[PDB]
């Protein structure tokens, strides 16, 4: 039927149908179109407080809660979707990873280097789309796939 992780479901505001990408985390109202041994990506990650290193280069301390960093990923998503902040703007400014510097930018890499829900995540990806919410032990993650 459909691309790899996707599923149809129904929108309970409207009614109408959307899809869903269960790999992903990504769900949009288009019908999604139409494996690489190496994916480049960028990222925008929020830690917490169960991060395996609660730390990053925005504070020594990185105190918030999950849901915290969940609600800060979600209202980050909604200004990449309305076009208001570019990606790569927010990526820059509020990604705990070290990638912020280079505009969220990880590189190329192949299945086996990553940890795997990023991976899975990555890989299900097709070239410009991009991911919701992919929780890992860094924290929560926006993905980019780039090439
Ligand atoms: O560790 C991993 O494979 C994934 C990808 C990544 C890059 C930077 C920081 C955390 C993180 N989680």
């Amino acid at each position: 039927k459909l691309p790899p992780g996707w599923e149809k479901a129904m929108s309970r505001s409207s009614g109408r149908v959307y899809y869903f990408n269960h790999i992903t985390n990504a769900s949009q109202w288009e019908r999604p179109s139409g494996e690489p041994a190496r994916v480049r990506c960028s990222h925008l990650l929020v830690k917490h407080s169960q991060s395996r290193r609660p730390s990053s280069w925005r504070q020594e301390k990185i105190t918030r809660t999950k849901e915290e960093a969940l609600e800060l990923i979600n209202g980050y998503i909604q200004k990449i979707k309305s076009g208001e902040e570019d990606f790569e703007s927010l990526a820059s400014q509020f990604s705990d990873c070290s990638s912020a510097k280079a505009r969220g930018d990880l590189g190329a890499f192949s299945r086996g280097q990553m940890q795997k829900p990023f991976e899975d995540a990555s890989f299900a990806l097709r070239t410009g789309e991009m991911s919701g919410p992919v929780f890992t032990d860094s924290g929560i993650h926006i993905i980019l796939r780039t090439e």
